[PDB]
DNA sequence: ATTATGACGCT
DNA sequence: AGCGTCAT
């Protein structure tokens, strides 16, 4: 009853950029925009592998992980930008630095956690009670919130989407209690009051369009912001959970879209996120340990603590390359030239980095795939890493893989290595 | 031959 | 620490 938490005390927003890399490569190149077109990396290979996909492409099936050339039976029109190559490697230094653009603008409304390249959460408890505090009863206006769906609404007593949006929307604002500045139905209303503003000003200043969701936590959030995608902003209520959550695949929710998940749905016997309210949290504990168990006891009633933390840059700044089939390293001085290739690209973005964000990185991370494994990597080893040099790093690394070959002769590798991988891990200021 | 990342969990 | 899981 009433020590029954709700977990309704913050607003938080996630901002995720529409089909971003396309996005990145339509503002430079004009000729994309409008169109059927996706990012693509590399070439020789079935036309390269795509990684974006404009949503005009999606309507013809595109998809990520697609190869181009099959893309292309799909859609004979669809356009293809490229991924540079520096060094003999896909270099996405171009969409990071588009992300950095992004990020400082939602920066100038709030702290920000960095989730991926091109998204954020955002912890809005704190602007809301200033803008509540600023609106002073005053009711908010449907013209406020412009590209916002209110999930759930409409309800019960229309063709259009747009119209279908706008109903939804004012039976939302018609059953609003502005005069409690402690509503967490009004405090989420501000939060799309904001996010609207934020959204704004990231096209404005970047030519770039995102979604979002605004909720009570960030995995509410993040299921929100894909409600209506793409250039929309989805507030998903507390209210709104049971609904929701009734018909929604346990999969859907971020962290249960692997194993975890799979094993939540084998042991228990159910396949939407809602049905999970009818164990206890000591049942829940007993199959998916301390931690989960608390965890999807709590979420699956549309309560969730994990913060928003203060961290806008990443922690790490990695450098890898896959050498698939025929083309896997079989040669000391293949494997000390890709070395060397990595570790100048790493050099190149550590010195930047160091140069932007007075810090350094202390600890190199060096890790190969041999011909055979199915798992990602097969050995992971750290080194120190003193000093910013590529020859250092890269002989470093040499130097703590080299006994994995397997080869009684040492000009040759064996088995040949089929991933190399250099990470800048442990930043200290400076 | 679904690549190049990047965060956090376990023991 | 080195590995695994999940994610974008
Ligand atoms: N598996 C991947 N491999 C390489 N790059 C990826 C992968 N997934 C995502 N990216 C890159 C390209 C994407 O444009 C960018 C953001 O990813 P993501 O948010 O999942 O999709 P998206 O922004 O392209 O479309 P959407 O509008 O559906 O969000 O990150
Ligand atoms: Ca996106
Ligand atoms: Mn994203």
């Amino acid at each position: 009853g009433p020590h029954m938490a709700t977990g309704q005390d913050r607003v938080v927003a996630l901002v995720d950029m529409d089909c971003f890399f396309v996005q990145v490569e339509q503002r430079q190149n004009p000729h994309l925009r409008n169109k059927p077109c996706a990012v693509v990396q590399y070439k020789s290979w079935k036309g390269g592998g795509i990684i974006a996909v404009s949503y005009e492409a999606r309507a013809f099936g595109v998809t990520r992980s697609m190869w181009a050339d099959d893309a292309k039976k799909l859609c004979p029109d669809l356009l293809l930008a490229q991924v540079r190559e520096s060094r003999g490697k896909a270099n996405l230094t171009k969409y990071r630095e588009a992300s950095v653009e992004v990020m400082e603008i939602m920066s100038r409304f709030a702290v920000i956690e960095r989730a991926s390249i091109d998204e954020a959460y955002v912890d809005l408890t704190s602007a809301v009670q200033e803008r509540l505090q600023k609106l002073q009863g005053q009711p908010i206006s449907a013209d406020l919130l412009p590209s916002t769906y209110i999930e759930g609404l409409p309800q019960g007593p229309t063709v259009q989407k747009e119209g279908m949006r706008k109903q939804g929307l004012f039976q939302w604002l018609d059953s609003l209690q502005i005069d409690n500045l402690t509503s967490p139905d009004l405090q989420l209303t501000v939060g799309a009051v904001i996010v609207e503003e934020m959204r704004a000003a990231i096209e404005r200043e970047t030519g770039f369009q995102c979604s979002a969701g605004i909720s009570h936590n960030k995995v509410l959030a993040k299921l929100a912001c894909g409600l209506n995608k793409p250039n929309r902003q989805t507030l998903v209520s507390h209210g709104s959970v049971p609904q929701l959550f009734s018909q929604m695949p346990i999969r859907k929710i971020r962290s249960l879209g692997g194993k975890l998940g799979a094993s939540v749905i084998e042991i228990l016997g159910i396949e939407y996120m809602g049905e999970l309210t009818q164990f206890t949290e000591s049942q829940l504990q007993s199959h998916f340990g301390e931690k989960n168990g608390s965890w999807l006891y709590a979420m699956c009633r549309g309560i969730e603590h994990d913060p928003v933390k203060p961290r806008q840059l990443p922690k790490t700044i990695g450098c890898s390359k896959n050498f698939p089939g025929k083309t896997a390293l079989a040669t000391r001085e293949q494997v000390q030239w890709w070395l060397l290739q990595l570790a100048q690209e790493l050099e190149e973005r550590l010195t930047k980095d160091r140069n932007d964000n007075d810090r350094v990185a202390t600890q190199l991370v060096v890790s190969i795939r041999v011909q055979g494994d199915k798992r990602l990597s097969s050995l992971r080893r750290c080194c120190a890493l003193t000093r910013y040099d590529a020859h250092k790093m890269s002989h470093d690394a040499f130097t703590v893989i080299k006994n994995c070959n397997t080869s009684g002769i040492q000009t040759e590798w064996s088995p040949p290595l089929t991933m190399l991988f250099l990470c800048a891990t442990k930043f200290s200021a400076s």
